[PDB]
């Protein structure tokens, strides 16, 4: 179909960004899809900060379809906040354009360090309205509307490395990407992609956990109680100045996740959470499950997950596919 298609592009490590462009002139942005804000925003040109030095910036007056604001506001994501100011202008998706209201960045150092080390501008959420900051309608939402799509859905795609590239899919599902047939959950609120799941993380588990599907993160979280049981039982090794838990890969009793519907049963094996650390050999292993307490009973399925997963996004549905993907 019309099916917009924008294609992620995965960089060294496994983090994605896609390319972006907001404004008459089309000014080309790396952003960084996500299911987990539901702002947008871009280092404008007006920032000075390190961080923007080496980056891409938004300039407006280049433009004539830029329409003012400057309301002042800032965004407090996981690993970080940010400051600027409400702008609206012209946002294109490759395929489709699109009139809309995004954050003109100006002070960044924070989201620091990070922010230089990562191969990214910008950043577009695709998250529910309730999400944002400034109550904004998720685009996906907003063209549906203006009937620019078939209807309101995104998908992602993901494949691996040196493989193939990631793909970001606006307005249908792609038979192109998966294998076997879609089950869905609904989504148990429309904040987040938020669904309702019971979890094993192989012999240690937690029923009827919430969980949601982001994009952003390349890691597997969970309440660090519930991680506790988890990591002591297959001995893992938590270096203080490296920030990710090392482990032996060929782990003679390797645990696969366990991700449970009524009657739907999602599982993760034990190689779509590890890496080698070093990349000559095989022996350990970095993990990509970590820590994180944001509720009592929430976790978050990134990369991880959504490379084994093609993974479907319905707002209408009010709910989220999921399906095995073409490798
Ligand atoms: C997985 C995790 C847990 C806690 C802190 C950081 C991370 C890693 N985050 C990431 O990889 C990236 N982000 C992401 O993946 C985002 O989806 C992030 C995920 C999240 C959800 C709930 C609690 C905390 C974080 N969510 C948010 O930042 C977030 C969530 C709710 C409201 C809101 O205004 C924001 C900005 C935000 S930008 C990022 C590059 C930091």
């Amino acid at each position: 179909s019309e099916n917009d298609v924008i294609e992620l592009d995965d960089v060294a490590n496994l983090m994605f960004y896609g390319e972006g462009e907001v404004g008459d002139n089309h000014q080309k942005f790396m952003l960084i899809f996500d299911t987990g804000s539901a702002n947008l925003w871009v280092p404008s040109k007006k920032c000075n900060s390190i961080g923007c030095s080496t980056k891409h910036l938004y300039d407006s007056s280049k433009s004539k379809s830029y329409e003012k604001d400057g309301t002042k506001v800032e965004i407090t994501y996981g690993s970080g906040t940010v400051r600027g100011f409400f702008s609206k202008d012209l946002v294109t998706l490759g395929y489709l354009s699109l009139p809309y209201k995004f954050i003109e960045v100006t002070d960044t150092d924070d989201l620091e360090p990070l922010y230089t080390a990562a191969e990214f501008d910008g950043i577009l959420g695709l998250g529910w309205k309730d999400l944002s900051i400034g109550s904004i309608d998720p685009i996906v939402v907003e063209l549906k509307n203006q009937n620019k799509i078939d209807q309101a859905l995104f998908t992602f795609y993901l494949p691996v490395h040196d493989k193939h590239s990631g793909y970001l899919t606006i307005g249908g599902i792609e038979e192109k990407f998966y294998e076997g047939e879609l089950t869905y959950e609904k989504l148990n609120h429309d904040l987040f992609w938020q669904v309702d799941l019971d979890v094993n993380f192989g012999k240690t588990s937690m029923e009827k956990a919430n969980v949601i599907v982001d994009s952003g993160t390349s890691t597997i979280t969970a309440p660090t109680s519930f991680i506790n049981k988890f990591f002591k039982d297959l001995n893992v090794i938590k270096v203080p100045f490296l920030p990710f838990y090392i482990t032996t890969c060929n782990n003679k009793d390797m645990p696969t996740l366990e991700f449970k519907s009524a009657n739907n049963t999602y599982t993760l094996e034990p190689e779509y959470y590890m890496e080698p650390l070093l990349d000559i050999d095989d022996t350990l292993c970095m993990l990509y499950i970590l820590p994180v307490d944001i509720d009592k009973n929430t976790f978050i399925l990134g990369d991880p997950f959504m490379r084994k997963y093609f993974t479907v996004f319905d707002y209408d549905k009010e709910s989220i596919g999921f399906a095995v993907a073409k490798n």
